[PDB]
Parts: structure tokens; C-alpha cells; sequence
């Protein structure tokens, strides 16, 4: 199916109100309207998120709104055995980290996803099924991969059956929200700006046919990606190549060229090869600032978001034969 695209407009901050910077971003349903400072440009997306102001009430509603629309679906995708990915893209200060991680007072997607994950595994585990949860957390800076849960820099390779992976990146089993919160909290403290963070959850769902004792695995993966600022040769390579990737895959999603998609020209696009054009259910959250002083970066974000929704993915359930048979036998009962 198509890459899902959401656009999130952060509200006017105090500086923009104090200095009379004009608000140029309007939203109506799932349409974004960019006004000039010379015709109104209208973009259409799957979802649009916006807030009336920065009050606690509106911010609480905003984070809940994003999770209700994107968080639940990606959680469900992982429980159905899909690789799923949310990546936030946009100018610095537009809301990428606020959306993906949030703050202590305003938790974002990742805290809610981790809470819902363990809520669900602990609710659903029974004689017919169990769940294993493993997390990795890594950062891409200057085309180098650092392990945030810890071999000073790690190499990307791609296996013909396993896909791209980070050689030597720790993958830690977790059994509760507090385990994973403590890991993400220490990863969060180990950052380095123009870097990309990737939070990866692997959900292994073992199904058991109690009559036979046969068992099988269905593996879901969550990739929660908080990219570097889109406004910005090594240090920009991943960001620049993602633009080309999105453009090339978007052309193919229609009928232009037929089109060098340069996945392996950067660490970021190589590790996201499946997330874009491959075996994944993927959502983009494009974050934009609302006011006149960012009109141009906003337009550029809106445009890449506009192309990204023409990208075609081919997601399959990642399960062994026993898991598929045992699962179907359970859906029949
Ligand atoms: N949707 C939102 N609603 C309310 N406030 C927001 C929202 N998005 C961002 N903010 C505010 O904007 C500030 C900057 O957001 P932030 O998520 O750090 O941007 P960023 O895209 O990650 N910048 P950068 O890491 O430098 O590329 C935060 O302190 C929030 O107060
Ligand atoms: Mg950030």
C-alpha cells in the first residue's frame, strides 16, 4: 500500500506572537493551506494535526490525537506481524522530537507506544501465545552509527535474506515499561542537532497449538525515526539522499523515469530501504512551523510530504509456516 503521510503544524510560539510574525499555515480537515507573505497553495494528506494554542489543554489533546491516529495503527501493525515505521521530517524547531518522544509533561509517540506494547503483551499472553520484546536505540551522525544503549562506531551491511542491519548494535530484551523507559532515558542522554535517531522494537509473537505442542513465530518490528533538521559533505549526506530517495520512489509511484533510487548512497536511506518502497507499513509525520519567517522551509517540507504519499510499499506478514497455521486455526475459533 501507499506510504501514509501526516502533517503536524506546531502552534505559534511566544516569539512569533510577540514579534507579529504572520501565521501562514492553515489547516482544514486533512488539507494544509500555505498562504504567502503569491497564491494560496493547498496540499492534501492522510492526516493533519494542529493546535489552537500552546495551553496545557491543547498540548495534551495534541499528543493524544497523534497517538490515536498513528500510534495505535503502528502498534496494531506490529501485532499483526508487519514491519512498521514512523519517521518525523521537517525543519529544526518544527516539532520532530516533540512528536516522536515528547517531554515529561507531554509524552510523545515512543513513550505511549512502549506503554501500550507492554499493556497488550501482558493482557494477551495465555496458553496459546507469548511475546518477547527487544529494543535497540541508535543515532546516525556524520554517516556514523553510534549505539545509544552502549564498538565505537558500527558498520551497516545488508544480508540477502535479513536486509540492512547495523553490525554489532545491541538488541536488549525488555519485560516491562520501566525497563524500556530506563533504556530510552539513558539513550536520550547519550545524543549528540544534525543527527538522526532510530528507536527499534522487535515484537516476537509465539503461537502454540496446545493440542499438538507445535509452535511458530510471527515477528513485528517498529522503527520510530526522529530525523535531523531538514533545512540543512558527510554531515548532510543522509538528509540529502533521503530527499532523492523520496523523489525517485514518488516518480515510480506514478510513471516518470523507471529511475536511480540511491538507497545505499547513505547510512540512513540504506537502513530505511524497506521502510520506503519495501516490506513495511510506513507513515511520515511532516512537521512544519506556522509563521512567515519559515515559509520557504515549510513549502519544502510540504512538497516532500506531498511526494512521499505516492510511494508504494509491499508489506507482508513476517511469520513462519507454523505461526500462520496456528493463527488461522485460532481466528476460526
Ligand atoms: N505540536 C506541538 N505543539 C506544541 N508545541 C510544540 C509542538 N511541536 C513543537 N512544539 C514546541 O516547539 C519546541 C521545539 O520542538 P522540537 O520537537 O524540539 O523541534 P525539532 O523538530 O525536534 N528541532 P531539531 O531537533 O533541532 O531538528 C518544543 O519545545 C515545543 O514547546
Ligand atoms: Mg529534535
Amino acid at each position: 500500500s501507499k506510504v501514509k503521510v501526516a502533517v503536524r503544524v506546531r502552534p505559534m510560539n511566544r516569539r512569533e506572537i510577540d514579534l507579529h510574525t504572520k501565521c501562514v499555515v492553515d489547516v482544514e480537515a486533512n488539507k494544509v493551506i500555505l498562504n504567502p507573505i503569491g497564491q494560496p497553495k493547498i496540499f492534501a494528506y492522510d492526516h493533519c494535526f494542529w493546535s489552537m494554542d500552546e495551553s496545557v489543554r491543547e498540548k495534551c489533546a495534541g499528543q493524544d490525537d497523534v497517538f490515536k491516529c498513528l500510534g495505535e495503527n503502528i502498534l496494531q501493525n506490529a501485532f499483526d506481524g508487519y514491519n512498521a515505521c514512523i519517521f518525523a521530517y521537517g525543519q529544526t524547531g518544527s516539532g520532530k522530537s516533540y512528536t516522536m518522544m515528547g517531554t515529561a509533561d507531554q509524552p510523545g509517540l515512543i513513550p505511549r507506544l512502549c506503554s501500550g506494547l507492554f499493556e497488550r503483551t501482558q493482557k494477551e499472553e495465555n496458553e496459546e501465545q507469548s511475546f518477547k520484546v527487544e529494543v535497540s536505540y541508535m543515532e546516525i551522525y556524520n554517516e556514523k552509527v553510534r549505539d545509544l544503549l552502549d564498538r565505537q562506531t558500527l558498520k551497516v551491511r545488508e544480508h540477502s535474506v535479513l536486509g540492512p542491519y547495523v553490525d554489532g548494535l545491541s538488541k536488549l530484551a525488555v519485560t516491562s515499561y520501566k525497563d524500556i523507559e530506563s533504556l530510552m532515558s539513558e539513550g536520550n542522554k547519550s545524543r549528540t542537532s544534525r543527527s538522526h535517531a532510530v528507536f527499534k522494537i522487535t515484537l516476537t509473537h509465539t503461537l502454540y497449538d496446545v493440542k499438538s505442542g507445535t509452535s511458530g513465530e510471527k515477528v513485528g518490528k517498529l522503527s520510530l525515526v526522529d530525523l535531523a533538521g531538514s533545512e540543512r559533505s558527510n554531515i548532510n549526506k543522509s538528509l540529502t539522499t533521503l530527499g532523492l530517495v523520496i523523489s525517485a520512489l514518488a516518480d515510480q509511484g506514478a510513471g516518470k523515469n523507471k529511475k536511480f533510487v540511491p538507497y545505499r548512497d547513505s547510512v540512513l536511506t540504506w537502513l530505511l530501504k524497506d521502510s520506503l518502497g519495501g516490506n513495511s507499513k510506513t507513515a511520515m509525520v511532516a512537521t512544519v512551523s506556522p509563521a512567515a519567517d519559515n515559509y520557504d522551509e515549510t513549502l519544502s517540507t510540504l512538497r516532500y510530504a506531498d511526494r512521499a504519499k505516492h510511494i508504494i510499499n509491499h508489506a507482508v506478514v513476517n511469520e513462519d509456516p507454523n505461526a500462520r497455521i496456528i493463527r488461522d486455526l485460532h481466528h476460526h475459533h
